[PDB]
RNA sequence: CCACACCGUUCUAGGUGCUGG
């Protein structure tokens, strides 16, 4: 029930979280492809993570891992060059160019939409929504008392 | 509402499907 709420939020706002695992990989790949400082369009951003992902994760889309990206463009991960006509490309801004700089990121604008969507979630149940543990405890109570 | 897909959102944002369920 606590995760209902949440989800349709984060989908209301054209963004996704696959699972634990899944939201992991998902990122983890696009570091892969823009960590160097690659300028890729949206298309072939997603087009990139979804080869690599769906060998492991069956059920990935270029739909679901579009709303990946709309998260990390929705936290401002990107530095976004406009084009006239053509599509924007996107890198990954220097700082969340390592896993857990981006990771967080991510993570504190899934908690922002909680807050915009009014629900109240404990550092102990936000480490089981995002991670599938409870070793990430201190790391999203850190990212609530930012946020605050 | 869900899925799929397209266009847009870094002036921050969602839209469109005369696609499918």
């Amino acid at each position: 029930q606590l995760s209902s709420n949440l989800w349709a939020a984060v989908r209301a706002r054209g963004c996704q979280f696959l699972g634990p695992a899944m939201q992991e990989e998902a990122l983890k790949l696009v570091l892969l492809a823009l960590e160097d400082g690659s300028a890729l369009s949206r298309k072939v951003l997603v087009l990139f993570v979804v080869q690599r992902l769906e060998p492991r994760f069956p059920q990935a889309s270029k739909t679901s891992i579009g709303h990946v990206v709309q998260l990390l463009y929705r936290a401002s991960c990107f530095k976004v060059t406009k084009r006239d006509e053509d599509s924007s490309l996107m890198q990954l801004k220097e700082e969340f160019r390592t896993y857990e700089a981006l990771r967080r990121e991510h993570d504190s604008q899934i908690v922002q939409i909680a807050m915009e969507a009014g629900l109240r979630i404990a550092p102990d149940q936000w480490s089981s929504l995002l991670y599938g543990d409870q070793s990430h405890k201190s790391h999203m109570q850190s990212i609530i008392d930012k946020l605050q």
